[PDB]
């Protein structure tokens, strides 16, 4: 087969052959390649209090790391033009940050198979005879539309729902989670994370996926198949191919519609979850009592990535009201829009070894304990002199993280107080120790003080009124709770 000349012909199956002899001989480490770990921040924390308006909250921190290791890619963008079944990528960080390098050079003719529902086995084949984006979609899109026309108009299809959820607490979290390019959608879903680590909220992020059809190719028998005879060693040394920088193939592709939420509430009652997924699930079941309050004090901001006219609505739709509404639009598939690319997965171009992703990133869970403010309330309407002897502790926490606490006591402690008397002592979360005593002077020479009620460690609730009345012989008194 060898020339004269010696050189190998550009366009000849000698030089295709030479192509698939320098892939096939490629050596690397698939982990290497395909891994990155954040940062170890894995240090102590420190215990802190901090007051807000209506209570005051208790800042414990935990140390968690999450880790990720999955071969399926999210898409974020709506018309990346290198994101096409049988595209060629380089191994590159640009690849891990999911904003990977595209190979295009001249392709062979591929055939692709889509999965689409009521769709039999010869009409589920596609030959796109120069694979690109343009090419292959408009492969694509000519057989929905046939498609369109006997099923997705008379059956409901509906469309695979895959729902998956988490508690944010960091953007690299999340990145983790989501995947390495979710900034973008993340800084348009504004995630107050200054809030949460401060106390003064719960943010969750869920992610809906709504699959109508996936389009894949099946294995390639040789490396060499994918380029035109035209694509030569050179060519691909010219672009940076090497073993120390592979190359993949998008092996499927899944599209459709998929919605970003953010669930944010002001509730730190840290048992949200429930409330969260009761809303998600619209079972409904009494929103009138505990859950009821955190869903209505619930921010919802909402990134979609439609089956429509390719672009994100960033919408926030405000209230949970509009939350069934999202899960709703894209529920069934008619074909009168095809989705876009919402994920996707790569095979290496040598073996056909898919190609899995691994992440990790350390991060701060911050749990979070709310003690609500709440009044003591005094009222005095006896025919007698009482003396109220009203004492606590405010509880802080001093860098160290260790507990303070500052003794505290009633201005008119001890003062002379006749009827009619009412006062309203407002004490924030952060007391703790409450001693009520209060004596009534009886007159009598013997008995000169009687102490009609006395106690400690008074629990801290919204509402406690003591009242107390009678005469210096038969005092009452009530000791009226409101929560
Ligand atoms: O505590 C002072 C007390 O003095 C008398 O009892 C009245 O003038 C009351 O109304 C007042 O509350
Ligand atoms: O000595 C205690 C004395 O304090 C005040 O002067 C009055 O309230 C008296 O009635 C009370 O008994």
């Amino acid at each position: 087969h060898h020339h004269s000349s010696g050189l190998v012909p550009r366009g000849s199956h000698m030089a295709n052959k030479a192509v698939n002899d320098f892939i096939l001989a490629m050596n690397y480490d698939k982990k290497k390649l395909l891994t990155h770990q954040g940062e170890s921040i894995e240090n102590r924390f420190i215990k802190e209090g901090n007051q807000l308006p209506d209570e005051f909250v208790v800042i414990e921190r935990k140390k968690r790391s999450l880790s990720t290791n999955t071969s399926d890619i999210s898409v974020t963008a709506t018309n990346d033009s290198r994101l096409y079944p049988g595209a060629l990528l380089v191994v590159d960080e640009t690849l891990l940050e999911n904003n990977p390098t595209l190979l295009a050079v001249d392709r062979a003719p591929m055939t692709y198979s889509i999965d689409l529902p009521g769709l039999a086995s010869s009409d589920s084949f596609l030959q796109v005879e120069d694979p690109s984006n343009s090419s292959v979609r408009g492969a694509v899109n000519d057989l929905l539309a046939k498609w369109h026309q006997d099923y997705g108009q008379v059956n409901n299809v509906p469309a695979r729902m895959q729902y998956e959820k988490i508690t944010a607490h960091s953007m690299e979290q999340l990145k983790v989670k989501f995947g390495s390019d979710f900034e973008k959608t993340g800084n348009s879903l504004d995630i107050d994370f200054n809030s949460v680590h401060s106390g003064e909220k719960q943010i969750q992020i869920v992610n809906f996926k709504q699959i109508y059809y996936t389009v894949s190719v099946d294995a390639v028998k040789n490396p060499g198949d994918v380029f035109q005879d035209t694509v030569t060693v050179e060519d691909l040394k010219q672009r940076g191919i090497s073993a120390e920088r592979p190359l993949v193939y998008i092996s499927s592709v899944a599209y459709g519609r998929q919605v970003y939420l953010k669930l944010e509430t002001t509730s730190k009652s840290d048992e949200v979850e429930a409330a969260f997924e009761a809303l998600i699930k619209g079972v409904k079941v009494a929103p009138q009592t505990e859950w009821k309050q955190i869903l209505d004090n619930t921010e919802v901001k909402a990134v979609i990535l439609g089956g429509d006219p390719s672009s994100g609505a960033r919408v926030v739709t405000g209230k949970v009201d509009m939350v069934e509404d999202l899960i709703q639009e894209g529920s069934r598939f008619t074909a009168d829009h095809p989705g876009l690319p919402i994920s996707y997965t790569t095979s290496f171009l040598r073996d056909n070894v898919v190609a899995t992703f691994q992440n990790s990133t350390d991060y701060v869970e911050t749990k979070v304990t709310a003690y609500r403010n709440g009044d003591l309330l005094l009222d005095h309407s006896g025919a007698y002199v009482a003396q109220y002897y009203i004492t606590w502790n405010e509880l802080s926490y001093d860098h160290q993280g260790k507990e303070v606490l500052t003794p505290k006591a009633w201005d008119r402690n001890g003062q002379d107080l006749t009827a009619h008397f009412t006062t309203s002592i407002p004490l924030k979360g952060n007391v703790r120790n409450l001693s009520v005593k209060i004596r009534e002077c009886t007159g009598l020479a013997w008995e000169w003080w009687r102490t009609v009620y006395e106690k400690t460690d008074l629990p801290l609730v919204r509402k406690r009124t003591i009242s107390i009345w009678g005469t210096t012989l038969y005092p009452q008194v009530e000791d009226k709770v409101e929560n």
